[PDB]
């Protein structure tokens, strides 16, 4: 049982997905707002925000994020040409997404320290599909739950390290769950 919802809602993009439908609930508001309920620590998801295509752009965000257990909150997105995936990781439960992937530096940005990893992964589902893509993580230390990112900061720093970003695909605020329980509301602009 899986679900994938997408499209254009208050004049913003949104895109949702879950392998368990009955223990998320996922909810478009007005304008960059959306909510996002889950419980029962039973099922994986994604969902939120943003933009098609996104850019280096500055993306603000505020609102409520009320994990139990294994969640983060981050602005993820992808590019095309070359395939990359990234995730500018703002706050995080019980485990660092990050976990597995290569160290590569720091960037100060944003009132914190970022620290940077880079990783391969192989034959693994995509945007284009099946494919072996790289993947780019800023991991904020000082979490937080409100403020404004500089996307472009973290393209430049990623490109200083290994290959740099293609033309953009979609670009949300993320809010994720594995298996916990939690709530948020969140307003991007």
């Amino acid at each position: 049982r899986t679900q994938s919802s997408t499209g254009t809602h208050g004049g913003y993009y949104y895109s949702f997905w879950t392998d368990n439908p009955n223990t998320v609930t996922y909810t478009n508001q007005n304008a960059g707002q959306f909510s996002v309920s889950w419980s029962g620590n039973q099922g994986n998801f994604v969902g939120g925000k943003g933009w098609n295509p996104g850019a280096a752009r500055t993306i603000k965000y505020s609102g409520t994020y009320n994990p139990n257990g294994n969640s983060y909150l981050a602005v993820y997105g992808w590019t095309r040409n070359p395939l990359i995936e990234y995730y500018i990781v703002e706050n995080f439960g019980t485990y660092n997404p990050s976990s597995g992937a290569t160290a590569a530096g720091e960037v100060t940005v944003d009132g914190s320290v970022y620290d940077i990893y880079t990783s391969t992964r192989t034959n693994a589902p995509s945007i284009e599909g099946t494919r072996t893509f790289q993947q780019y993580w800023s991991v904020r230390r000082n979490k937080r739950s409100s403020g404004s990112v500089n996307t472009g900061a973290h393209f430049n720093a990623w490109s200083n390290v290994g290959l740099a970003l293609g033309s953009h695909d979609y670009q949300i605020l993320a809010v994720e769950g594995y298996y916990s329980s939690g709530s948020a509301t969140m307003t991007v602009s």
